[PDB]
């Protein structure tokens, strides 16, 4: 159970705290709140000095667990998308919460893909004046980091296609089948964590709370986003027709 709070300093810089909720007292000018397996008393802690709770059924707002985002008059709750190890991946989900201009984020494990967020916005040259400008510097380190798996991708690719198209340096045809097997799920869940910030930031866009620059910021790396979606599905048609040719080659030498 770690809580860490971001400021910004007088220096007009970020620093981080460690914080302990138990003895230690509240810093001023916070940007960013992350929770890292919250246990009762972070959750209380949130709840009691920025009324942040999350309920599934209440009875000011229908709350439906078939969006992932959800904004009253006060906050804005997003259910972020993730891709941990389980190569082989899983959903990794992390909550994040507006609540009187500060940026909240309660996560469950630690991984790679929030460390270089933290070490990002840490580093940023980036005056950050509140909480939402994080999240906006935070969706464009994500859609970086799902760009590089793509990329990633693409090399695999590029080998397998060579190998399979020249029948030049295959290895075992099972071993070649099940690696393209690996990129086709990773290509689906790396589109699939875009689309989900497509429409996270398609939300936000639409938030009065969220300032005009945000928003531009926003737009550019949707723009982004929509270049690697496309770029996702091309990859993906090469996967599968590399995967035919070599079922093709495979029946024919039989």
């Amino acid at each position: 159970p770690m809580l860490y709070i971001y400021i910004k300093t007088q220096n007009a810089l970020v620093q981080r705290i460690n914080f302990n909720l138990d003895s230690q007292e509240l810093p001023q000018n916070i940007l960013w709140i992350d929770l890292l397996h919250p246990s009762a008393a972070e959750i209380a802690f949130i709840s009691s000095e920025f009324n942040l709770e999350f309920p599934t059924k209440e009875e000011r707002e229908e709350i439906e667990l078939s969006a992932k985002y959800w904004e009253d008059n006060a906050t804005i709750t997003i259910n972020a998308h993730f891709l941990v190890r389980d190569i082989k991946l899983r959903t990794e989900i992390v909550t994040f919460a507006t609540a009187k201009n500060i940026l909240f984020t309660i996560r469950y494990n630690e991984f790679s893909t929030f460390e270089e967020i933290q070490a990002r916005i840490l580093a940023s040259p980036k005056n950050f004046e509140d909480g939402f400008d994080i999240i906006d510097k935070m969706f464009e380190v994500r859609v970086e980091k799902d760009a590089d798996l793509l990329e990633w991708i693409d090399k695999e690719a590029r080998r397998l296609r060579t190998s399979v198209l020249e029948k030049k340096d295959e290895y075992s045809y099972d071993e070649m089948l099940k690696d393209i097997s690996s990129l086709q799920e990773l290509n689906m869940r790396v589109r699939d964590s875009l689309f989900d910030k497509r429409r996270a930031m398609t939300s936000l866009l639409k938030s009065d709370k969220i300032d005009k620059d945000i928003k531009q910021n926003l737009t550019i790396v949707l723009k982004d986003l929509n270049s690697l979606v496309e770029f996702s599905v091309s990859q993906l048609n090469i996967l599968d027709n590399i995967q035919t040719i070599l079922a093709s080659q495979i029946n024919i030498e039989q």
